[PDB]
């Protein structure tokens, strides 16, 4: 689809369902910085500092976390969710985000947070653009 202008993502969260020992804090910070720069250059700036960034484990942690996020951060525009491979977490994120709380979520694979490429970051921005468009 066509790119939408005028999006600024100022309030957003990271929920990392990948294990910290696999997807460390510096991996998260590096990924976030790369995402900040390309979204900016593309004209849909995602601000560099998320309002929240935490690790969690298992699909059962999703609903309590997203409820917490909704109850805590006014103006929340997006939750970026990092998945460790193929996992029931994805289905739960979408159930809770799309059909329970009306919260925009974008999932990303752990391997693409550990090592980014402009192309994978581009895929992400485009998915995000469509969602908040």
């Amino acid at each position: 689809k066509q790119f939408h202008t005028g999006i600024e993502i100022k309030v957003w969260a990271i929920a990392c369902f990948a294990p910290q020992r696999q997807c460390t804090e510096v991996h998260l910070k590096s990924f976030t910085e790369q995402l900040r720069k390309i979204s900016r250059d593309a004209g849909m700036p995602i601000q560099g500092q998320p309002c929240f960034c935490k690790y969690a484990q298992g699909a059962d942690s999703v609903e309590p976390m997203f409820r917490h996020l909704k109850n805590t951060y006014a103006g929340l525009q997006l939750v970026v969710v990092i998945l460790p491979g193929k996992t029931p977490v994805y289905a739960e994120v979408k159930r809770v985000g799309d059909t329970v709380l009306g919260m925009a979520t974008q999932c990303v694979q752990m391997k693409n947070v550990q090592r980014t490429t402009p192309q994978t970051l581009s895929n992400l921005c485009l998915k995000i653009n469509v969602k908040l468009g």
